[PDB]
């Protein structure tokens, strides 16, 4: 979008008179006249700086590109001339926030929809090479590419240069002057100006001040600094729990923004988007809104969705309760082929819907990919099942439909960006929005939750029970499992839905339970070092568990990075936060995940039963050793 | 191909009588007549039995897919009315050596040639479909697939039987009877039939008896079994060594056989066929055709790989030149940053080249994967140069060159599935040949190298030094890197090239060069146990290397599992194969891998120097824990 700013006739206009036109990561961009002695900077001065006082980092020559300039010719006079023929005298600014790989996909793009019409009706004898450049270019945003790529491109920009007959070629430019800045996407999987929302790291940026909070907070050690200055995070080692942006007081942490990115999808003609929202962003959202912590306003957030322009508002619960129907059944076969089968079986079987537990696990004890649920997390069933099933019985591809994830959590990013969660390139969830973002774009937009009137969210994947609200608080999920799976195992129902023991605040909590003649002894941990610990204590043997839940957080998803600051005692917000979950799974008629009517229709109509061959093939994953 | 056997006016011929056409697995395919009491079984004996004696798997019914006959209708009559309408009597008889993703992947190919002119006309608007189900099932024999992509198999097979109103869908029914074959392709990578030639797995057949040799020769201890009964292979932990293959008295350890796909390949008009030899081949493959072991008899290879058609004979060593020229630079470089350096550097580098190893370091000891050098294996490099450079500047794409490696070794087999070395689903060696899979080819031909003409190698990229012949012998890597990185790092030639001490038989030898101010201690590592016990010894910190060379057979590839089986003592015959190559380097006027002209062209035109960008893109990859 940055390169249909200006229009062509505009553009045009200043074939003579020393007036230029300047876009991009300007505070106002337009058309100014440079005077007779001025530099790059003193332009920028004049367009009013950078957007964030970000440093300069290139400046692209003419829509038709025209070379790069650097930070070495920041400092020198603008030296016309470069505006040589066929290229309008505008210069785009890109500043350290802009990727070059996103800048040159755009740039592509812009190509293609000039090509598509009348406009750059020459650019068609390159139009395969400039699409094979963008798709290498793509599986390079996305992580999944290779060093050979580049050596492709080369060939690319060779072929492109040749027969356009043009002296400047932005593929070629870009591999001499920002070859550090690929790499680091390829090699290191890593986008330093977090544009690339598959390839985001957690960055601690210049505004730290050095408190220490983030190191303090960090279960795994990752962070190094000293006092009063500027802390480091080792990406390659994190876990991507935000445990550390929770503890930041300057919000210097950070972990990219897809708000952009979701404006435009909202914005964009003939685009559906639909959303999904976790259990422990209905319970956190409304602080920022005037409502104490624990209060439901999933109302509220769904009102807000659809005045913000999303077609279609579901909720992650629904995906909760498949999960637990998946889930339980593995956890009853497991169980069967414990007492009546043999050595083979793996106890005790561990929650997988924690993807910051799933990174840690595959960082370190990287033997032990075999023991958790190979069951995909709520997020990602629902992602999958909404792609497959809903749009396509509604007549929509994979590439029709966006899907918004709406969570509390920094390492949901990490899991919507893993490769094995897409297919030709289409991810299941596009790219999540944390609870904060939404709170950003709700203030931004006009729009407050405390005075909004209600909205209903959509049942066909929004309908939940009280056992997939509960996942948004330690050990909710494994209590939800415990209430499909024992009264299956019975025969009978419990007059006592809520299985207390599971509940409360330790660091791990060991439950068990004597309900019929089979005996389940549960574990629940709160953060990462309780994970590390009950590891520790499983390889050891000195205790023994049927099955444990894992959360990265403290408190479990409304504790997670993403959520808005805690006011006044964070446990006791927290606390309430877990309490609001409880209230809703109360005021829940249904209060078992099996007893959901359309989790039970997806399973009579497209699956057949938990643990089928197409429940694994669609709702089941595998993980890979780091 | 097994499609296209009869014709379809010979196929119509048979519309009433009784007369069906069979072909597939049968001995005599052709058209007869079943009698009034006969089943499945008597017909196949009728046909003259399966190729080799293999079980009966399934049966096509008609060249228009009508189902699949199993073992349980294999005793039962065969009842008539399965050609039901417009479809050919006519059964496809598919043996255990029948993969069925390589089997439906054929009869795709077989509608899609047909669609592509006026037969099957009818198919055209399920052309998007089945191409879709053919790239899905590509993907699956390439190991590149997903459990999801079963569901989408489903998906398009249900819409390709509903829109072509067939009462048969052959996706349909082979996901409801090969079930078990597609999941073992999908999650364990493997092909229990070895015709996915990227998903082979060394696995013991029926004629074991039980000796033991195989159990005794596996290093990883991978191999279980009794005395006189079948052992079996832990294809999970195997390094595909190629001992066991080698120990094996009885040849019952199959490891996959590419032979038919080389004939096709050969035969096809238009397609150009490239062929690499490894340096321990053409001192190896004479034993067979009356030569004694170390005889040089590339000449008689080369003439007759022309004789069988290959377009371009090149050789391997021309590749090991060029992973010299990168290897020597990248320790020089480590050496410099370990001297004037710091701690951030590694020692000892270790090659990369042998793909068995690369294997077992990334099973056993994942920790280690940045110890060893990040270039290629000279097969690897031989072929990205000829697909990138060669083929693009004589004017074929990828897709145009059959890239074929003539290799002693089971492992290389690996290493050319392995998925980093392929652009858009071609790979950059299409498939490897062993020494006895060429041997059984120039048998079959009536090829005898014993008389037949000499003829020379391509220049182009079969030029090479003795430098690059040593590779086939232990040792002969490290030699030929001393030889390049001492002269340059002193500044003046020795007269004596050969280095003693690196050569022998030990199983791990210990050389120290005291040319120049430099001080270089080298290991060499004959077998993977001997690789392990150094492996151990660097972790210990007892002793210290500057760069290591590591085999996994004894030997070098001299004795690898490719090769045919030795007479006499085998010791002395692979001491023969090292004296031969050690004859051929001291023939070659060039004894130095960085006096290839040809690879100094490819540096001087293509790449800029060795490490360059250009050069690591290419001629480096990277390495994956297990
Ligand atoms: N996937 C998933 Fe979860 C669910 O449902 C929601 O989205 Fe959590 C929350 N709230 C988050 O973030 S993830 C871990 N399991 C417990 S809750
Ligand atoms: N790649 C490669 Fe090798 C080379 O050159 C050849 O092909 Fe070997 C042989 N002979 C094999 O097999 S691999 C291991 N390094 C030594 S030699
Ligand atoms: S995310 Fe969790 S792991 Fe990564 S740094 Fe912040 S605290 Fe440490
Ligand atoms: S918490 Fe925020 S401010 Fe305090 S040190 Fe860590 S990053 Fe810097
Ligand atoms: S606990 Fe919930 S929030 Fe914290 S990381 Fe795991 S999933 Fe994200
Ligand atoms: S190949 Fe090497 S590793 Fe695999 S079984 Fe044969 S001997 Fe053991
Ligand atoms: S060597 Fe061949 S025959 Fe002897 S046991 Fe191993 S596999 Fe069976
Ligand atoms: S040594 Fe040569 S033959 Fe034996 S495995 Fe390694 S590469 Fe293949
Ligand atoms: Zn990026
Ligand atoms: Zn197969």
């Amino acid at each position: 979008s940055v390169f249909s700013v200006f229009s062509e006739e505009e553009l045009k206009e200043l074939s003579n008179g020393r007036k230029i036109a300047i876009c991009g990561k300007v505070n106002n961009p337009g058309i100014i006249e440079v005077p007779e002695g001025a530099t790059l900077n003193e332009i920028i001065q004049l367009c009013g700086g950078l957007i964030n006082k970000s440093n300069f980092k290139a400046a692209q020559i003419g829509l038709p590109f025209g070379g790069f300039l650097t930070e070495d010719s920041l400092d020198k006079e603008f030296d016309f001339g470069i505006f040589y023929e066929n290229i309008a005298r505008t210069i785009i600014v890109l500043s350290q926030e802009d990727c070059i790989i996103q800048f040159e996909k755009f740039y592509i793009e812009y190509l293609l929809a000039k090509i598509k019409d009348g406009s750059y009706k020459n650019y068609e004898v390159v139009k395969e090479d400039i699409t094979e450049m963008f798709n290498i270019l793509n599986r390079i945003s996305k992580g999944v590419s290779n060093m050979r790529e580049i050596y492709l491109l080369r060939n690319l920009a060779v072929t492109v240069k040749s027969k356009m007959n043009q002296k400047h070629n932005i593929m070629e430019e870009i591999i001499d002057k920002f070859y550090e800045e690929i790499e680091e996407h390829i090699e290191e999987k890593k986008c330093y100006t977090s544009q690339c929302n598959h390839l985001v790291k957690l960055t601690i940026t210049k505004k730290c001040i050095g408190c220490g909070a983030c190191k303090r907070a960090c279960p795994v050690d990752c962070i190094n600094g000293e006092l009063k200055k500027k802390h480091e995070i080792d990406y390659n080692r994190c876990t991507h729990c935000g445990a550390c942006v929770s503890a930041c007081p300057v919000d210097a942490i950070s972990a990219g923004d897809n708000t952009m990115l979701f404006l435009r999808d909202l914005a964009t003609p003939n685009k559906v988007v639909i959303t999904q929202m976790a259990p422990a962003v209905r319970v956190a959202i409304g602080e920022a809104f005037g409502f104490e912590p624990g209060e439901n306003v999933e109302k509220k957030i769904a009102a807000g969705l659809r005045k913000l322009g999303v077609d279609y508002v579901f909720d992650t619960s629904w995906g909760a309760d498949l999960t637990i129907m998946e889930e339980a059944a593995e956890l009853q076969e497991r169980l069967e082929r414990h007492l009546a089968g043999d050595e083979s079986v793996k106890l005790p079987i561990l929650t997988s819907c924690c993807p910051s537990w799933i990174k840690f696990i595959e960082q370190n004890y990287g033997d032990m990919l075999d023991v958790p649920s190979s069951a995909k997390s709520p997020m990602e069933m629902f992602a999958i099942v909404a792609k497959e099933i809903w749009a396509k019985e509604k007549g929509l591809s994979r590439d029709e439909v966006t899907s918004v994830a709406i969570m509390p959590c920094i390492a949901k990013k990490y899991e919507a960006s893993r490769a094995e969660f897409s297919v030709d390139m289409n991810y299941d969830v596009d790219y999540v929005i944390t609870t904060r973002e939404l709170i950003k774009i709700f203030e931004n937009s006009g729009i407050n939750l405390k005075e909004i009137e209600d909205e209903e969210i959509d049942t066909v994947m929004g309908e939940y029970t009280g056992a997939g609200i509960i996942f948004g608080r330690t050990g909710g999920v494994i209590e939800a499992a415990t209430r499909t799976a024992l009264e299956k195992m019975t025969g009978e129902r419990f007059d006592n839905i809520e299985f207390e023991g599971l509940r409360g605040w330790d660091g791990f909590r060991v439950c068990e339970l004597e309900a019929g003649d089979i005996k389940l002894r549960i574990g629940v941990a709160h953060g990462l070092r309780e994970a590390a610990k009950m590891l520790d204590k499983i390889r050891s043997g000195e205790e023994f568990f049927h099955a444990i839940e894992i959360m990265a957080c403290v408190g479990g998803c409304i504790g997670g990075g993403g959520q808005p600051k805690t006011k006044g005692n964070k446990q006791a917000a927290l606390q309430k936060r877990a309490e609001g979950l409880n209230n809703i799974d109360r005021s829940k008629t249904l209060r078992r995940s099996n007893e959901n009517p359309e989790v039970l229709a997806i399973y009579e109509k497209y699956l057949d039963h938990p643990l089928s061959n197409k429940a694994h093939e669609l709702l089941h994953t595998v993980y890979f050793p780091r």
